[PDB]
């Protein structure tokens, strides 16, 4: 018995992911791969498989076929990672056709009524599909997931935010070239270079980290988020995959680097303790080496490759402010990887049907 | 009339700046250089020319000598970019035998009669030099330059520091790989990499920082530097040259990040006053583009290439904090040009004979 | 008596060339910077100086204008460095107008009335002009510069070819990403790759080499151009500038590699001859370093940097086979240089102005 | 029924592919992890992990032992890819105390008496072994893998010239990083350039590739392989894994690439005969578009990752020409897959007893 998904955007940076994951899945199949310029090729004749492994055997001959969802009667499940204002619309028509939706794109990723989703962070948001439903009126619905350079830093603010009173992170980033998908970043913008990513793309990093940080379930109750300063500089680099991140993280009071790194050691969320199956053990994993977490050597770790975040360097800068980095695998928990653990959280909660 | 440089290390990353600016300086000849591995061989038949343009065709021809004091006679000034361990005595036997020493290495860069010398920060700093001849009974002197990563940092923390209150600064470095020689850094450690330099250089780039702030004269007395907040957080990439740092700076008070880049446009110390010829027009570039400064475009920027740090991105953060980036080009600025402009600083002070 | 120019493209990766050059050209001033996307705004605003240096001081506020034959009566030559199937038209209405235009695109290559220069191999083709302008009644002309690719095999090719009895080449390239423009490659398509171009790639690569070989007068008659055998194998690496190309060079009768050696130290032609201002005194730079050339160190060698194709290598293989490598600055003697050289020529020759 | 493996310099770039590989054989463990500057620490706190995935759990907790025959009672195979002058004697002191070693080093490539094995093309020539014991007086045996630059032409090329008039093949390679070791080529000689590897490593490559072909059985006989002409180019540039290589191949007499390539498409040795375990099923995988095989989707192709080397571009330059391009997986068909598989034909053939 097994859920059968459509993945739009299938050839794409994010969509490989899907097709590798999925492959490998004990009940979602990756068995509809949607396109538009290669539609009646054979996927493997046309992909860039920027990634580990090779096609799989069994979608290799795969014919990618249109994006429409008259066509897809048999599919249970949408994954969406479209580019954005192609997303929105597109995803409205499969929501209205009513599918459960699963998008990467940033167009939905503040409507009030539809979920920004780390399932390890804010699993509960997920019952605004209610009120979707009933206010959009359709019998389908839509989820996102957030930026991943956006997770990066969430997934670590978000497990002290919860535990400490956090007044501020100032974040430095430095981005791989496959968040911008292909053709993407020019080869000549990272050669011997560094590409800041601008004021645009530092608000709309900072704006998703509130959303996600707003909804988090906390043990303290100071400071009110309206009185957390957040702060990023993006940049990308020519890394493949991996976003590293160096965090600055300020405190209303006196919190000691150890504490927060045994909080951080200790995170886990409703994912784990339903063991779904795209679920690390650690989704977020310490490490205790001043060169480490490394983009090469970190970006693939964990039980589920790639779902961990990757933290180190924690270190006390005064008695309120610490110092850490961070690491995330950008197209797999930061996109994929991170909207399949959404989709067995969603099955689980009786979202999605058997 | 001219006076003859000895450049210690010639063939190096940072000997190879000394020889392309010394060759067009209007009065300190590159007579002389140095080695250990090469000598005997002509130096444009052995250097690696890892920066502009070709070797200076009148210097090709010229052979590496020992390194030696007893060979030195007819020299005026020695220029020394040695590696640490090495660094040490070599410097203090150059001085103890009469020789002025404008040091890049890190060994005599915390002795308490050394400068420690950005010339447009604290260039009274000089005047140690007369009770460290009397202390060591030597007629030469060592004058040290800063750790390139702490001047990328420590110039436009400097200007501010100088009229503005401020009570923190929080870095990260993306640093390039001539500053750490040849061989340096392996391949594989930079190739879809980013490969950080651990806790030992992030607390040597702030302690570098915490002695150059102490000797700037401010025209605020708040806060006091004992209560001044740094730390780092070093990196390498796979760049050639320019050490990019994000920088976020908390003030003690609330403060305009308008003001704040007025008085970085507007900065200039005494290399400027007295027309040092490797003083540049303007030591701080201030870049107004979301997307600036970048490494590639902007590391030989100004005047005189590669001499001022170029810095932009400034945004209010809060009342109390702003961010901004900086670019140095760190075998110039960083390195021999900040040697160079020393020397010429210390020509004008009557500290080296005309 | 300043010749006043007008430069195609001139934001773009060949036309900062002819704008950091022309800069420093004795009578040839760049006075006219034409484009579309950004007309109007200053040169310095909008360009990307991926080149050595800066943009020079008194382009920068240049504006940049409109690319129309109706508005330069200021004009005296036109330099096009515009895309494929774009340039074929405008250049036509450029010559049909009255302006002598010097062309680096591909489209009118092989027109057999339009000269395919490199002067230093068919500067007598010239003369072209004169059967061109009657035959398609216009008072200006075209002239083409090769295919960059091209000129870095067809330059000691055509060297030897002239004076051996050379009967086959066989080549691999290993060229740098500015050749494809910007965009032009995207990142992910090199980062930790090697990029082949293709068959049509390759064919036209040969095409152009056999155009000129043909043009070239010679001192030996055997074998004759129709048997003589050429394959190329194309690709990208991520390296800014400069060409690389292996050649195993074949020839009818035994052949000693030392002579080759020697007739390739050797070359000149009537550039050099003539003294052009841009011909540089050896065209062909031979190292002797089983290492060299290098990329990175040599691809702005010789007395007018970038303009002389540097070989090495040079082994003998067997009685009738040598192998040998060769190294072009692809947008210096492979576009805009060889243009800037190919207006002096036709100057020299009184087919412009003045 | 296992046989214990030993792997000498375990931690190095080729050690983790035997320790990746042997960790999911059938019958050959990685039982013994020998190292000098390591020994007493626990592999995966030690290892560079620069390979696909992470450290095989099982082996992580390993302790890494010492070099010492006398240690190594229940070892019943030594792979050694140990450094150049390091090798030699300590391969001979293992032989001597009765093991077989199968090593990955250049010091005994050139023994008549220790085969030089490439299992696909020369199998037979194990029958080395005999008059090495009776001969070098020891109860073991050394036999050695070739060159990785080597197999990647050797292992098309003897496929050619077992069934074709073969007179000459001219290489040209652009390998990656990992061939050389760590820390091997320094950063600052790939960035922005391709760094030639010179005249020893161009004439080594050619003389390994002499000496597997005069092993090869031919079914034809012309020309003698004294009388084959065979010359190498070869480049390092910035890729971590993967020798990518160029070949121009001539023949005697009209031979057709369409032939040529069915013989490699078809192309099967004894390993495939005799179904070793780490016998791919294509030992060449002919690709059939323009732009393939790339370094980045291709070097870990085949039904066994990396055993295979991938040809294309196969094309006609002339009657008795052609052209293809190889690419071999440096350090698994090129170092430790390879030894894997020696050992599986060693065990088959009853020189190594299970």
């Amino acid at each position: 018995r097994t859920l059968k998904a459509a993945i739009l955007g299938a050839t794409g940076l994010v969509g490989i992911e899907y097709v590798r994951m999925l492959s490998n899945h004990p009940y979602i199949k990756p068995a509809y791969l949607a396109g538009k310029g290669s539609v009646g090729k054979p996927y493997g004749e046309v992909v860039r498989w920027q990634t580990v492994g090779q096609v799989p055997k069994e979608i290799a001959d795969m014919e990618i076929k249109p994006t429409d969802p008259k066509l897809m009667d048999d599919v249970d499940i949408i994954f969406s990672p479209l580019p954005q204002g192609a997303a929105g619309p597109v995803e409205e028509q499969f929501a209205k056709e009513g599918f459960p939706v699963i998008s990467n794109s940033p167009d939905h990723r503040f409507d009030p009524d539809v979920p920004l989703l780390v399932p390890e962070l804010n699993p509960h948001t997920i019952s605004l599909i209610d009120e979707q439903r009933k206010r959009r009126e359709w019998k389908g619905f839509i989820v996102t997931t957030p930026l991943c350079t956006a997770q990066g830093a969430a997934i670590p603010l978000g497990a002290i935010f919860k535990d400490y009173k956090m007044d501020g992170a100032f974040i430095t980033t430095i981005q791989s070239l496959s968040g911008a998908g292909y053709p993407g970043i020019p080869s000549l913008d990272v050669v011997d270079n560094i590409l800041p990513l601008g004021d645009g793309y530092d608000a709309k990093t900072i704006k998703e980290i509130f959303r996600i940080l707003s909804e988090v379930k906390r043990n303290v109750d100071e400071p009110k988020l309206e009185d957390v300063s957040l702060a990023a500089t993006t940049h990308r680099i020519a890394t493949i995959h991996g976003h590293y991140e160096v965090l600055y993280v300020s405190f209303k009071e006196e919190t000691a680097a150890e504490k927060v790194k045994e909080t951080l050691e200790n995170f886990r969320g409703e994912p784990q303790d339903l063991k779904l199956p795209t679920a690390p053990s650690k989704p977020i994993i310490v490490m205790n080496e001043d060169t480490r977490p490394q983009v090469y050597f970190d970006r693939w770790a964990g039980d589920i490759p790639g779902m961990s975040v990757v933290v180190g360097r924690l270190k006390q800068v005064n008695k309120r402010m610490i110092r850490l980095v961070s690491l995330i695998h950008n197209t797999v928990r930061g996109a994929a990887g991170g909207g399949i653990l959404a989709a067995e959280l969603l099955v689980e909660k009786g979202y999605i049907e058997k």
